[PDB]
């Protein structure tokens, strides 16, 4: 249980609490979407325990990158600052699946 996952999990968390106040072109896909991170937040948490699930995290990876292909459209109108965060996802989901490529 090395703890590098609380940087991936906080990291994420993060980026999803500073684009829920900067999200444009579909305020209804902020709610669906904190449902999408909220599911796999919790398995990058549930990484540490086994410090290795390589098994539960390519589960959430689907829903990992339903997020990142779905902010990025969201990308379109005055969410410049999205650009600034959903920067993130992209070496953020990356990066857990760089945890375990061990």
């Amino acid at each position: 249980m090395y703890g590098k996952l609380n940087d991936l999990l906080e990291d994420l968390q993060e980026v999803l609490k500073h684009v829920n106040q900067h999200w444009q072109g579909g305020q209804k896909n902020m709610n669906k979407v904190d449902h999408h991170l909220q599911n796999v937040i919790e398995d990058i948490h549930d990484f540490m325990q086994g410090g290795g699930s390589g098994g539960k995290l390519q589960e959430m990876m689907k829903e990992f990158q339903q997020v990142l292909d779905e902010i990025k459209q969201q990308l379109q109108g005055g969410d410049n600052s999205l650009h600034n965060v959903h920067e993130n996802i992209k070496e953020i989901f990356h990066h857990l699946e760089e945890l375990v490529h061990r």
